[PDB]
């Protein structure tokens, strides 16, 4: 959940990459989730092709929009194999995905495919600096591993670099911006909730009984080490920007 101010910094920059020449822009976003990142483009009436494989993220998507939907497309679809025409769409939206595809490359050659000429891809994701929250992470992943379910590192990270290999290399010359930066707070609780409920990646790995054993430690590691686990300390983030242009 983006502050409102960051949301709109997001969505123009975003907008601001797309040169439709002429035409009414369209964007379509792969692995749309619930939203986050449609709905201010959406409230701005931009024509808007949401895809997600997952049937329960496109149902509470389908509320959000309810009333500001007129010009969006909802598809149930694999990044893997867009329903869409070659070059049919100006800009194509891409948040934390490729280290959830199998076949990145694949989905990079769909979206490279139906993009118009003169056409972007425009890839987006959070950077968070260290703060008690990265404490508590790392101490979830060594807690995994003392069980014996050793996590994996940083998929993204390499995933986000080998994508920008490609791009190069195809001539979109992808350049990269910084277009947010802030500072929240956030309370042990609230970083120790988002772990329970396993919203990242790292998390959905481990069995269920495993990560619950991990969480009860975690728990009291917390209470232990954190304070009042509801006192707010800061977590400086920044939203980065890749553009790849056709």
């Amino acid at each position: 959940a983006h502050p409102p101010e960051v949301a709109g910094q997001i969505a123009t920059a975003m907008a601001s990459a797309v040169h439709p020449k002429g035409e009414e822009p369209v964007f379509l976003e792969l692995g749309v989730g619930t939203g986050r990142i449609a709905l201010p483009l959406i409230a701005r009436g931009y024509r808007y092709i949401a895809l997600d494989a997952d049937a329960a993220m496109l149902e509470v998507f389908r509320q959000k929009i309810a009333g500001v939907d007129r010009k969006v497309q909802v598809v149930q679809a694999d990044a893997r194999a867009i329903p869409l025409p070659d070059e049919s769409v100006h800009g194509v939206i891409v948040v934390h995905l490729w280290h959830l595809v199998p076949d990145w490359p694949k989905v990079l050659a769909e979206a490279i495919r139906v993009l118009k000429p003169g056409g972007a891809l425009l890839e987006g994701w959070d950077q968070a600096e260290a703060s008690p929250e990265w404490t508590l992470q790392e101490r979830w992943r060594a807690f995994a591993a003392e069980e014996g379910f050793p996590v994996e590192r940083g998929l993204h990270a390499k995933r986000l670099k080998e994508v920008e290999e490609a791009l190069r290399r195809l001539g979109l010359k992808p350049r990269t911006r910084e277009v947010a930066r802030w500072r929240e707070e956030r309370t042990p609780r609230e970083a120790l909730e988002a772990l329970s409920e396993r919203l990242y990646s790292f998390t959905q790995g481990l069995p269920e009984p495993v990560h619950a054993r991990v969480m009860e430690r975690l728990w009291a590691w917390a209470e232990a080490e954190l304070g009042d686990l509801d006192r707010p300390f800061p977590v400086e983030k920044r939203f980065l920007l890749r553009v790849s242009r056709l």
